[PDB]
């Protein structure tokens, strides 16, 4: 999956064993932690101006991604609940073709190259991308870096749930 | 299963395909979600006087006739975390043969046909009828239905999980 | 435009002369005046389960209608400031391939059929079937219908600037 | 238009095709913003010391730009109201020849290189090299980049206005 | 349009080339700036016993000789945001045969014959024999003098908007 | 795995059958609990002079027990929520090599033999003996021992989860 504008060019494939490379050292771990929880390889490749639209972009081209890979049928609902020390992140997913990200988060200790506006624009990205609903819940946390990745973990841990296959269409209105 | 006083008569065949039609759209609907969620077909009609005796009363026949299905080893756990939009609720289950209810909601947009007041008499009825502790707990949301929605999915996923077969009687006691 | 699912059946045919007919009165009012403000006929039909499954799938049916009649480079951004009596409602809108809504109203003297659940459905699904950002932020005001009504008059006269004809992408990222 | 200090070198050259390189890719991108806005070319180029004297000497000089290309009788009053996903802000200008800058913001997601000293300064600086009053409003909002690039597109879409030939001298006292 | 009582007679025609002289030095300066910014000619000659009539009476003659040369089918609707230095001024106006005023302004540095009660009773004079709903809402702004003569100048503007010729009744009602 | 000091000296033996036998009751049937909803057999017998340093130690003769038994690749995280009447808690388990324990309970009807500061020494013993992190957050509840029980049978349901055989090492730095 490719998406390329006059800010931003990247690359996410899932499933091709590869690097993940963004010239943003925070979010190639993220990503690295995103995908291992995930449990699928994925080649990343992107260029960019300023990181909020890298950030962003990201999550629109791996939603759109994700949604290119799912089966027909697929799970729909995924959770995780994510310690990391301090942390504990709660990541609720329902692939619901309705887009919405709420990021509830509060840290105390800061840390250079994390910041909620880049983690709010990533998960609303994905969201946008993946057409989905995606709530990111701190039930406990201070460090900047254990809260962020833990919410990353999570979100590879949930989508592994949610873009399993299903036997049905898994709504009760039908469709999605 | 069926249950008849001078308010309400109720019939719920679980594992029958059929309809349901209880005389109460919003609660034909969040029954729909419920089995949906359960993974089972269900056969449900009601007549009633009025709709609190209704949810109650649905919410004892349910139970009982889930209570007569179960194996006689159960796994007797089971949580859900549903989302729905804005709403996000965890709903957490225990076939413990000690009836008790706690419902935590807190709802803002308010809905026509949503109360507050009947999903705690179902979620009772429930909890008498199946003889079980049933926790739901909002953990973030605004809308009547899509709280009231996401606990009916919660609960059908929850029992999913709490009423399938296991190896032994769930209980260091030894006995439920 | 039709959309189906179990819940509801729903036409919006933007630029044919007919009626406005949802089987919900205050909704059926609602809509006349969007379309009024708009400035195009419109026929609208439903049948529908409940009020809220109405109100958003109608948001999202409208929304794609709109979103399929757009012109290839459209004006993208428009705004109304809408009075009604003690009513003052602020609506801005951007065509951004975003979807996001906002809603921000306060509702001193309720009156029956108009509920902040419904406006917010209708307006999130409106969001996500244009694709769009959508605030509606009160300024002033007491009256539920006036408030209401003042938020679908704007909407229309929002989306009348919003969906004309442009000699660009308006963009600086060169994409929509 | 050039100035130059020994802090800074500026050219801004209104309507001839040309880049944006001012060596702060924040600046660059939200000066793109305001050229698209408006609805002209510019040329832009600097050399700084700092970030602040770059950004109030840049608006200092495109002030000074927009205020030599104004036709002899000009519209003098332009508004927008700008949304940007979470960002709602509305920008108001008076080409009033009575300098004046109220710049109220409230980021709540800061992001690295927006800073509302920056903002201010650039604001504060278009005011006195145009010779303008100019509101920056934020009604809604928590991104930083979302805040500030509205507040940049407002400026641009506000001049536009602004900016355009009138019939007469727009003040009753007979001059600017 | 004249009208006269034993308290004040007041002459307003619109159109006429001719002098503003109310015998109110204040009065004649808001009411200059009125008609600048409606963008008419008008001939205003009162004689009064006390300011408030005068301030009223003005009102509520201008509103008829609006009222009076409203084309049959009128655009309805108008808004403005004035600054003036500090003030920032919203003024909606709808012709909407429902007489009403709402004026919520904040001085804080008062000055000598602009009042409060003088704003309110011209306000709601003029809705009054307009026969219009009138908000004046302070967004912004400390002195006196601009924002009076701002709200001033919002009205003449959003009149300008709201008094033109439309190729419709505009009302869903189908009257006004 | 044999742990003697001055103070204690225990022994737990997992995957043998066999009794829970430390000389207090309350502990006896805290770790029956445990045992059960680990899914696995155990002797444990203990001698000890005051409860703290039975409690703690005991913890730690139990993490490092469990550690013994740890495959060499192994699933690493764990999560249960438990309910018991009343009391609703969640416990989190991350086996990360990092000890770590944060206990937050809060107990209304307190019960003699159930303390904070004993369940809080077990929990940090299991973790440093385990080199985990370790999370008890209470959701919901009042009674004591319903509280502290839940704890102790999330312990036991985490842990099934977390202890459990993997393909890999699962972190991403490579090394736990
Ligand atoms: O789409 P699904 O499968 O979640 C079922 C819908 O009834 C949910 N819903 C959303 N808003 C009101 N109800
Ligand atoms: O019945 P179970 O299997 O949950 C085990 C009991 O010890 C629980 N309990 C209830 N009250 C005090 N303890
Ligand atoms: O897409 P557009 O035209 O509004 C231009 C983007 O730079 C906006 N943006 C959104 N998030 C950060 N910047
Ligand atoms: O200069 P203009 O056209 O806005 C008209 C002036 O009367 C405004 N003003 C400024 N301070 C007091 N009055
Ligand atoms: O008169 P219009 O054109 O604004 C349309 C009316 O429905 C408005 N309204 C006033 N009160 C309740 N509704
Ligand atoms: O050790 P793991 O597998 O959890 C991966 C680490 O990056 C986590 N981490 C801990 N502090 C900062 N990052
Ligand atoms: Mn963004
Ligand atoms: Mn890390
Ligand atoms: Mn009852
Ligand atoms: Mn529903
Ligand atoms: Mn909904
Ligand atoms: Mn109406
Ligand atoms: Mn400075
Ligand atoms: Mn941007
Ligand atoms: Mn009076
Ligand atoms: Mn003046
Ligand atoms: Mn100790
Ligand atoms: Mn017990």
């Amino acid at each position: 999956m490719r998406r390329t504008t006059k800010e931003t060019d990247i690359i996410v494939e899932i499933g091709k064993k590869g690097e993940i490379k963004t010239n943003d050292l925070i979010l190639d771990h993220m990503l690295t932690a995103f995908a291992f929880y995930l449990g699928k390889d994925m080649r990343i490749t992107a260029t960019y101006d300023l990181r909020h639209h890298l950030w962003e972009d990201i999550g629109i081209t791996l939603g759109e991604a994700l949604r290119e890979n799912l089966p027909e049928k697929f799970t729909r609902f995924g959770n995780a609940i994510m310690p990391m020390d301090d942390a504990l992140v709660l990541v609720s997913v329902d692939i619901s073709n309705r887009p919405y990200a709420n990021v509830d988060v509060n840290i105390k200790d800061a840390e250079e190259g994390f910041a909620v506006s880049l983690l709010k624009e990533f998960v609303w990205g994905l969201a946008r991308g993946l057409r989905a609903t995606i709530h990111i819940k701190q039930l406990s946390g201070e460090n900047a870096h254990h809260i962020v990745e833990a919410a990353f973990k999570g979100l590879g841990m949930a989508l592994r749930v949610a873009t399993k296959e299903s036997e049905r269409v898994e709504s009760t209105k039908g469709v999605l």
